[PDB]
């Protein structure tokens, strides 16, 4: 028996486990129902509802369609391999194994649904990146993180939108808020919340001095429409402000960007991606509701894990990963996962860390 045939059996076995675990039949029945409700034109008479149905359909297809393709894909590969071996055609064999690799990647990713027990792990999410107090160097670092996450998101089939962005004076960014949309986006990105440490020779320093910079990443789920709990107007300060576009600053001089500050906590949300001020307000408001829930969920989880008295709460600002570029080394301080290909990570190769984090139960 060729080792490749044994792998095929292993994948089939793994897909069968997943089919039962994810209730393939139930999800398939539900998918038809959702598709039916989305066929009618009057469905958008309730925008929020139509949007929710659309997101649910995507999540269901991620299970049903992927498993259907797994079934067919593995059968195809088995047939192609038998042909390749009998014909002694090395090239066809290689093509078949390349397809098998793609199939295993699909399966492996779907197996992580088992790790998503969070009530909102299936939701879209927001990612806030903030440059630390390291000047230009820290701002460049924040922009590198921005690029990294945008590239990773695309690699995962998640859509992205820049909600807020404040550029640095000389280079990089001071801050950015990115909306990441897709199947279980929050579940997949939430363990990246924390402080990311950069250590390298700064290209902004005249000499070759070692510089250490810090940037924070904060991931929170979209809960609007799922959580009707709204915010008291008295606890909010709303400001219209000028953002930054591509030359266009006419109606953009006043811009129409909206900033919302929560007096009770000091938390702020901002939105500048729409031309309409009222639309930016609506969106900035959705972000605030999500951040406040995110915070309440933390305190909520603090009670579920309360033991010692006078114990310090769980802060999300802990350092979670160190990027030592001058030593060609990036290591997650929580999981211990390390890689020496720094370029690949900066270019979006984060699954190696995220997968380990989810498996560790973070």
């Amino acid at each position: 028996i060729n080792p490749v045939n044994n792998r095929i059996q292993d994948l089939t076995e793994r897909s069968d486990v997943l089919r039962g675990y994810l209730d393939y039949d139930a999800k398939k029945e539900r998918l038809e129902e959702v598709n039916a409700e989305l066929e009618q034109p009057d469905v958008w008479n309730e925008p929020e509802r139509a949007q929710a149905l659309g997101k649910e359909r995507s999540s269901l297809e991620a299970v049903v369609d992927t498993l259907d393709q797994m079934k067919q894909g593995l059968e195809d590969v088995s047939g192609l391999l038998e042909l390749a071996v009998e014909a002694d055609d090395e090239e066809t064999f290689n093509e078949a194994v390349a397809e098998l690799d793609a199939l295993e990647e699909k399966l492996a990713q779907l197996e992580f649904r088992r790790m998503f027990s969070g009530e909102y792990d299936s939701a879209d999410c927001y990612l806030d990146i903030q440059a630390g107090s390291g000047g230009t160097e820290a701002q460049d670092w924040a922009s590198m993180l921005e690029r990294m996450y945008l590239r990773w998101a695309e690699s995962r089939g998640f859509k992205t939108e820049i909600i807020e962005e404040s550029e640095g004076e000389v280079a990089g960014i001071k801050s950015v808020t990115i909306k990441i949309s897709g199947d279980y986006a929050y579940g997949w990105l939430r363990t990246e919340t924390g402080v990311h440490r950069l250590v390298r020779k700064s290209p902004f320093d005249s000499g070759g001095r070692r510089h250490t910079s810090f940037s924070s990443a904060f991931v929170y789920p979209e809960v609007d429409d799922d959580i009707d709990i709204e915010i008291n107007p008295a606890d909010l300060r709303i400001d219209v402000y000028r953002a930054s576009g591509a030359g266009g600053q006419h109606v953009n001089r006043t811009e129409s960007a909206v900033r919302i500050t929560h007096i009770p906590t000091g938390i702020v949300t901002q939105c500048q991606n729409d031309r309409s001020q009222h639309k930016n307000k609506d969106q900035a408001m959705k972000q605030m509701k999500a951040k406040l829930y995110e915070v309440e969920m933390q305190k909520k989880n603090a009670e579920k894990q309360a033991m010692e008295d006078n114990k310090s709460d769980i802060g999300w600002g802990s350092q979670i990963r160190s990027y030592v570029l001058d030593d060609s080394r990036i290591k997650d301080l929580r999981t211990g996962v390390e890689t020496r290909n720094t370029q690949a990570v900066l270019d979006g190769s984060l699954d190696q860390f995220i997968e380990a984090s989810l498996k560790a139960g973070l």
